[PDB]
């Protein structure tokens, strides 16, 4: 009965951070069109994830873009999507003698004040790993973790010797990019 | 009383897969030395992981070095360790109508004999996803997952109509490098 | 004359497998072999992990599965393939002799100096900067010193520095191409 | 004349931060001042990460977090300084003009032509093959390419097949080279 004569994507580009969403909207013309039905697509999909109603997740950093396509017509417009990389931020999840740095998508696991410290941690269903933790050289100890994605959990306890005898903390839990903290 | 010559590291070169260990052991001389101690480092800890005993396990695709240093004379030795890529297989977890196929590091989600297919998933503790799957161009549907890592819990159902109606499974649960299926 | 549509389009074959830099030509077939426009677009719904020509050479640029389509310029008729791009079989290659020179392990380089007294490695990736390194002692005279995650076409320019005994020297400019230089399986 | 054994050695700064293939110089400060024996040993934990000199300059190779230590010759006293290699800063860079040329995004490059009927990409990065693309329609008459995940130093010859109007033209190549080519903040 109406035909459509073209389409457009709103809004045109978008920033998202990795986890982060946006909704893309098609207009189709003319207002009146019978058949107003779009199909959504995206070139990278490593980078962004499309919904069928064109909300867009960003996975992985990069640029891609994510097209509307009208059933009527196959009529396409764009919009351009940009994943960001991590704030490159410092954030504290810890104490004053022991816990980690969120550091961009690593984790710098922290002891001060001990004699030695070694760190226990299960990544997501991953196995158990050990270490002992490096020592600054002063009394204190760092590991970094290396590589987290959104939406990893990350269980660990320390074992350390703060000048009393060896203990174990309790088992702890992060989520990487949900877990908060404050900035150092 | 008895003082380190010298050490070595056994075996020499090793290759695990990824979350696959390997044990190295410093032989220190002379047999009868007094003090035996070793501290293990590695230099690429991003490709794989020791703990305070040489345990090696290997985190992510590379050729890395790791040492056993003697507490008495500071003699080292060294193995190389090459954390090898995920065979180049293919594994099918589901059936004739729908499932995935683990192939590496990506899953190619799979429903055949429908007029319409979405997956609904979930990586570890991120955001749920939803997405129309792809049509083959024969009545079958395919959608991709991209740059899983070992221990990565992906939990998925469908939607789609095979032609009696639209219907859910029920909510599955793979564990990347742990739930098993069958070869191609 | 008439204008004869299309009705359908298939394409063959419907999964290939190439490693990165590698490449595997799709072909759209359009039904009726008579249809007046025969005209077809190619996409890809994974653009990193492999890039397709307007004429459906597919190439491969990282490990992974994605899907190329050809869709009919009369009609938007679609048909796809999968494609997987593996990783580099679990092999290693010697480039060099039996005092130095590197191993193409997968996606690294074991650059390695054989009986000395100390070893260096100088080295630039692409156009990037040279980087300077103490190559690691094995313990026995010997020295190793990886170099990670390269990617095809990647061009390393190396020398050593080293001293097997009568004095130090440096060996002369050498240059690697990541997936085009060759040597003998170990 | 005697010996006089080293007793400490402290690094600075303690942490830095620097971008993929900028530089930050460690020293190592061994105790006493006048101690005989004043060599120190560089290492890292995280090569992937950042790579250092002989003598302690640390670059960034990736991003990430990891720990470069120095160790005395005498008595192997260690010290060590926390290295956060940074991403980009979330900016946007234009290299060419109004009608083609290209977008630095992060580690991604969106190459975009303005103002035809079609628009076709020719790019080899590094030593690999030409990859030939068709450039996605904006659906305004304008077109857009992204290439992904690019390296520091990685060098790209470029050039467009395009048709503003009266006919198809081929334009000059191109040179970018990732983190040294510079343009006009958009
Ligand atoms: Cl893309
Ligand atoms: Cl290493
Ligand atoms: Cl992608
Ligand atoms: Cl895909
Ligand atoms: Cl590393
Ligand atoms: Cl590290």
């Amino acid at each position: 009965n109406v035909p459509v004569t073209g389409v457009t994507v709103n809004p045109t580009t978008a920033q998202v951070e990795v986890g982060q969403s946006v909704q893309l909207n098609a207009s189709v013309a003319p207002s009146n069109a019978t058949n107003k039905q779009v199909t959504w697509s995206v070139s990278g999909s490593s980078i962004a994830s499309v919904s069928p109603n064109g909300l867009v997740t960003g996975l992985a950093q990069g640029t891609t873009t994510v097209t509307a396509t009208t059933a009527d017509g196959n009529k396409a417009a764009s919009a351009t999507i940009t994943v960001a990389p991590a704030p490159s931020t410092v954030i504290v999840i810890g104490d004053e003698v022991k816990g980690l740095k969120k550091i961009g998508d690593d984790l710098l696991f922290y002891v001060n004040g001990a004699t030695f410290a070694d760190l226990h941690y299960k990544v997501n269903n991953g196995g158990q790993l050990n270490v002992a933790m490096a020592p600054t050289g002063n009394g204190n100890y760092t590991y970094p973790v290396h590589n987290l994605k959104h939406g990893d959990t990350v269980e660990y306890f320390f074992t350390y010797n703060p000048g009393q005898g060896a203990l174990d903390t309790p088992w702890q839990t992060y989520v990487h990019g949900v877990t908060q903290g404050t900035p150092e």
